[PDB]
């Protein structure tokens, strides 16, 4: 007797079951930004919401509803409940504590290890298959955190690492060569942020060596200064933070072409924090960027990089600071 | 001798010119979502922002550019001075004011006409041959304020209006048949937000009519009560602002569903505002929203959709109120 | 010792499960316009092969391997022997028999059953859970075969049937208007080419149906001969075959478009062929083109679309012919 | 009176003048290929076609525009006759003669000179602005003769050259790795096909030499045999030929990748074919592969690779005998 009864014929009443779902937990600016790449790139047919702040969750959440007739991502669902999030592919963790005004990033890092607390099992329990992508900060500390209280294996948990600070990197090597950064290439690897280090051997347009071509590249004999670059990596993210409050559009770039590598198994390789015990002279249970072959069962390989001297000893003492600290995190 | 030169010898110094170039005034929420959706539909060659707070401004377009491995878009410039939208095929107004602590609305559109008499001219001196899109609120007020101080013809100005109203109807009417909202069509037109107009006998899915199917669609009586999806259409607007503050989301991916149809000259039709005297019996320059065919040069055709009686006086009263007001608007 | 070893580091030796798995049967014009345009819309994680033809199908699948740097689809894989096909979630059936100088229909027809009483069984086989997409002609009657060979429900077993008629439908129809096909909506149900029935009640831009405007439309008495649409419809496809000597690029886009929502589980609406006992009048086992609502499983539910007495009187006479063919054809 | 008018108000009607405009001349399976490819990327907003074979190709401008239901391209148009092709941004010239049964390659080139006596300066003269990239074979021969022919700056003739080539041992090598054709980088320069240039010292996986880790790579001492996969770039190529008869989908996606850098002027690095006297040591007028930076005034830009001295007398080589022979055409 209603109108869709009327309309449309029923002839098959089968439960929907979700196929390439994504979730992403926490709505703040980067999540959004992470979430609006997702939909805009149809890397999902489900995407699922989480946050902490019931009215902000369920508004952002409406917003994208009332964006569906421009996407092909047919349900979109958000909750503070984790039923919500059940087998998801790939879960990506934005959350995190609202550091105050003159707040220590010690008290910053445990608050958010608190918070991870209380995410991760709830993760896990809906979708124990998924894969973790890390992007909250600090994302190497706190991806081995996700990892610890998983119980995944290390495959399956993935931090944003250095996969921003590399972009950083190609579009400012881009702007200084006149060329796309996808023809631009180099690699930033270890710690995400201040601690990064470029590989400058590995810098190169049409596999033409940078370094080889002018030997003083990122030395202090370098007329151009192109160790500014790297600086620059550092420096130009703490511009945005000054200018505007937060980063949010590049990462959920970058968020969602991991999303893309992992979603749809192509086996690309990029500069993710993975667990790196046992290579490049790590002897501890940390997570640092190197080149990661990345597809369905997330990291199934990594790439081995020839370091100097110099660029091996700062990831070893990464290394080393970030063992003795986690070691001083309250789980 | 630089770097650069022993990597690349130059044969061609010719200067750049942008050919599918598209500036968004005003880097709130909206224009920035406007402008990540424009982005991600590789909608244009450059892209340039504009705003009056300056750090903002380049903290944004910082980080849009940080994430320009992952476009398709090889320029994004940014500056409060206009000479870096020269040359626009498309402007994109989202500029306006915040309402003070119960500023009064006739007050505070007032001030958003300030606002465009300051920023028309000035888009119009560097691209003169662009269309404008006004987004702005009061959109089919400010629209017709563009329209006036830009000395444009009515087919290049055209306002935002009620494409996002339509499209958040097609998502509602697609929750109740359990249908893709691409599937769903319905037209709400008439003014953006509160008067707008459903247009009961175009609503179908598969050029069925659900008014002929179920006459009582539309009316008091429905038991159904299809009435109160073009109620949600409102109201669900206002939810979204109490629940996040604001909407972005929705209106970004709209608005570059519009920027589609314009800037790859497709003639899809789409329900916007334009300049309607001598239409549906409106004899006052007003801008309201009806379907209009959209391509390279604006709108150059519109539909000319048959209304009942109760729909006509609708649009009648709405142009009589939008004459009232902008009589008495001081630009 | 080898270079991948000393290059990289695997972590992860799992089996490749596909995920998105997509195959395509019969390598000729239309099967490989499907295939390239399920590669070039990211449909499929795996894309796979089958014809009879072995020379010409790894011809085939070379060409399109080395275009991978290009798409998002990391596995092409073919083979004759249909393990290759394994786990598919869409199958789309190409295949069919070369028509000799001098052969009618009536002599082909059996040589293409004879086609799908091989394909079918070693497609249930590899693909138990599939949904079969039936592109082969004559396609409604391939698609009752397949579905009586298959053993499948109803609802995995879907027929091209007039997606393509009303695709070129559209097409005409914003020719005549000067609105782009997507603005154009129209919808050619019944059979596949000659005896395909267009719903004149139907035809609207932006919901204003175009026969309430215009009465005479459809009717042999319309001055402007808006008869001649549908007409032009059937003759269009003769005439391609006539200049080009098959037709290929847009049933190549119909189907990827199907694949589309069925694939991404988008539930929009498409005219496809569906077993219509039951609904519409008809009374025997016959699949006539539909709006179906498709989806993760197929057709899961169809539009009632209200037909007049002339409409639905050539619907049954379709029922009748396929009815009495299929009872002739040799299983 | 009539229906278009009472459904649609036109409020100008003005000339349309196409902005993003491609041609491709040669409608056999490279330029139908070349076509679809730049169709389904939205590179264009004008699609013209141009054969000698007049009924083929309406049939494939039909055949291609039934499909605009699904495609962002709202003109398709052909014809023998260049008036359709006014205005290109970028003329593809696939157009070529089929060597008689016996016919000496040589007696061969001058047939498809000839063709491009007639081609070039029709293209000339209806788009003198245009960009050519010319993809017939042989392909570094032709370019250079078209460059003779239509008299252009040397920035905007361009030769499809090794683009394809380097997708090839791309591909190739990314099998042997596990990798993803993307993440594997390696050069293919000089002439297209039998007497291309691997460059070793180029080839990386995310900035790691494959030369450094395995000094053997590309000798004939080289345990693994690197080699053949140079010599699988020029082998594959003839085994599709051999399989299929002709190769389509690879160079008709390598194609779309060098239109979509010119067309949106990104800027990317790309290997085509170039007027190379005065660089890489060559004396010579003639068209070699070397990295190039594509954009909207075609090649303005091009990477100076270090070569080897066996790599740079290859190429001095290549350089000779192209002259030798364009010395015994006349055109
Ligand atoms: N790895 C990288 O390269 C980058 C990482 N980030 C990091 O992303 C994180 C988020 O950045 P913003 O969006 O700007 O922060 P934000 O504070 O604006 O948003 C974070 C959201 O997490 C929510 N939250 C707190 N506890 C939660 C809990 N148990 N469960 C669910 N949600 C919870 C909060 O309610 C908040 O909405 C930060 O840690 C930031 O440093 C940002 C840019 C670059
Ligand atoms: N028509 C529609 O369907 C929709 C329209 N809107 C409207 O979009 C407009 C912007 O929305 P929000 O981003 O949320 O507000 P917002 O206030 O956060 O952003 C406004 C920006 O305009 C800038 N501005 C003010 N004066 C300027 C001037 N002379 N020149 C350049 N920039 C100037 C402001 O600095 C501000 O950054 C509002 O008017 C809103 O009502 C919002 C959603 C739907
Ligand atoms: N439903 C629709 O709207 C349309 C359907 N079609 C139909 O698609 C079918 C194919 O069209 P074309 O590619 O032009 O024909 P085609 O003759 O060029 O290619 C058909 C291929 O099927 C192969 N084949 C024969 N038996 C086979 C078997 N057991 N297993 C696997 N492969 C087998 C053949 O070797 C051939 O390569 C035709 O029936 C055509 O009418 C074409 C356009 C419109
Ligand atoms: N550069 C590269 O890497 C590759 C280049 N090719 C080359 O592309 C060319 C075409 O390949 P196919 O389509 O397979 O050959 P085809 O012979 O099937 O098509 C060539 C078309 O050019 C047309 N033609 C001949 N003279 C003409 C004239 N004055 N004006 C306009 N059109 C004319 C012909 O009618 C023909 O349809 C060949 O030369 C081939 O070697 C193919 C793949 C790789
Ligand atoms: N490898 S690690 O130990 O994991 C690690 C340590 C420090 C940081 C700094 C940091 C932080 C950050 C937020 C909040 C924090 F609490 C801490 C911390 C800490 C403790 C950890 C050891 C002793 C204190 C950190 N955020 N953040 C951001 N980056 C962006 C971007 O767009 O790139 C935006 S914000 C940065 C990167 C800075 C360049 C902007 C990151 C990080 F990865
Ligand atoms: N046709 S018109 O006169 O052009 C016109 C009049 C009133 C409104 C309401 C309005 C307004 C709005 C902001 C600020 C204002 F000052 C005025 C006003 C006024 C005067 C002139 C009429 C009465 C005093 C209005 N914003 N806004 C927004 N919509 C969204 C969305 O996401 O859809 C977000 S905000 C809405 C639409 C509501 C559903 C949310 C819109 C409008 F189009
Ligand atoms: N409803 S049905 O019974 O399923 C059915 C019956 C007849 C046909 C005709 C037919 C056929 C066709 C090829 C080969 C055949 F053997 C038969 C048959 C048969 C038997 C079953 C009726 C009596 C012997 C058919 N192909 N074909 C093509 N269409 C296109 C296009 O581009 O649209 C390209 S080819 C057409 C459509 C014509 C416009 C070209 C289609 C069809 F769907
Ligand atoms: N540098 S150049 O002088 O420009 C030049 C010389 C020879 C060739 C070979 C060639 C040819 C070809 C067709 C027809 C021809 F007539 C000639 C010739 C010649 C003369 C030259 C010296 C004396 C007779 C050539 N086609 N072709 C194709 N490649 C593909 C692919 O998919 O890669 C498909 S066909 C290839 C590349 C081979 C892998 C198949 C290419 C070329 F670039």
């Amino acid at each position: 007797a209603t109108l869709k009864d009327q309309l449309i014929y029923n002839l098959l009443k089968e439960e929907q079951t979700p196929q390439n779902k994504i979730t992403v937990v926490g709505v703040g600016a980067v999540g959004m930004a992470c979430a609006i790449s997702i939909l805009m790139k149809d890397l999902a047919d489900e995407l699922a919401l989480v946050d902490v702040i019931e009215d902000k969750l369920k508004g952002e959440m409406m917003d994208l509803q009332h964006g569906s007739l421009f996407l092909r991502t047919p349900k979109i669902v958000s909750g503070k409940d984790y039923n919500v999030t059940a087998n998801s592919k790939l879960v990506i963790i934005t959350a995190g504590a609202r550091q105050q005004e003159g707040e220590s990033r010690l008290n910053l890092v445990q608050r958010n290890v608190n918070i991870f607390k209380f995410i991760i099992p709830n993760v896990v329990k809906y979708s124990p298959n998924c894969k973790l992508l890390i992007v909250s900060n600090p994302v190497d500390i706190l991806t081995y955190v996700a990892w610890k209280i998983s119980g995944f294996p290390k495959n399956r948990v993935i931090g944003s690492g250095c996969n921003l600070d590399s972009a950083r990197f190609r579009y400012l090597m881009g702007e200084r060569l006149g060329v796309h950064p996808l023809s631009c290439h180099g690699w930033v690897l270890g710690e995400h942020g201040d601690s990064s280090v470029p590989v400058w051997s590995g810098m190169n347009v049409a596999g033409v060596s940078l370094k080889t071509l002018h030997p003083d590249l990122g030395t202090d004999k370098d007329k151009e200064q192109w160790k500014e670059v790297h600086k620059q990596v550092v420096e130009s993210a703490y511009e945005v933070i000054k200018l505007k409050g937060y980063t949010s559009w590049a990462i959920g770039l970058s968020v969602a072409d991991l999303a893309e590598s992992i979603m749809k198994n192509l086996r690309r390789v990029h500069p993710v924090s993975t667990m790196i015990k046992g290579l490049y002279g790590i002897k501890d249970d940390v997570f640092l960027s190197v080149p990661c072959i990345l597809g369905q069962n997330g990291i199934s390989d990594l790439v081995k990089v020839t370091l100097t001297s110099e660029e091996e000893a700062r990831l070893k003492k990464s290394a080393d600071t970030l063992w003795g600290i986690q070691k001083e995190l309250q789980f």
